[PDB]
């Protein structure tokens, strides 16, 4: 209904009221929502720094040398968001086959963000989920179920 970057504008303050981090069923943490979200709605920023795809490797072996969880959101072949260091609660949106939510990359005011929606409306207590771009074996519990990420 509102273009793209007025609806962009009002976040911060709005995902702090929306959603929660939990323990989840599918996976470690999770993030949840704590209010009805309407279908269509922006949730969240997957927050977090825009890096070159080459330098994930390294990155993600330097985290895992000291024993600090890897963050990461593949916006496609050549960039990755970083959410390690400079993340928020978007970082722990599990995987499911049946999500209730969507990822996309939105360019406000010459700035790339990703942005998740949700798909349809959803339920206080529900936990939110994307399909992953992409090996392991996928605990959404799904009837459609692809069984793997
Ligand atoms: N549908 C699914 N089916 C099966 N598995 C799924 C599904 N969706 C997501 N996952 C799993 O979650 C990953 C994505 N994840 C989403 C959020 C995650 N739930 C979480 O709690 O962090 C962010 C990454 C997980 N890592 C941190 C790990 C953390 C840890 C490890 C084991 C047990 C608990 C916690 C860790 C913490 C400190 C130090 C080292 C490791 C980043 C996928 O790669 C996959 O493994
Ligand atoms: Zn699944």
């Amino acid at each position: 209904d509102l273009p793209m970057p007025m609806r962009f504008r009002h976040l911060k303050k709005t995902s702090k009221e929306a959603v929660g981090v939990y323990r989840s069923p599918i996976h470690g943490r999770g993030l949840f929502c704590k209010r009805n979200i309407d279908a269509g709605e922006m949730v969240i920023e997957y927050a977090g720094i825009v890096i070159r795809s080459i330098l994930t490797d390294k990155r993600e072996k330097y985290y895992d040398s000291k024993g600090i969880g890897c963050y990461m959101f593949r916006i496609d072949d050549s960039e990755v968001v970083d959410a390690t260091m400079h993340g928020n609660a978007a970082r722990f949106i599990n995987h499911s086959c049946e999500p209730n939510c969507y990822s996309r990359v939105i360019n406000i005011d010459g700035q790339k963000h990703i942005v998740i929606f949700a798909m349809r409306k959803i339920y206080r207590g529900e936990e939110l989920t994307y399909d992953y771009k992409f090996k392991l074996p996928c605990n959404c519990g799904a009837k459609k179920c692809r069984k793997f990420l």
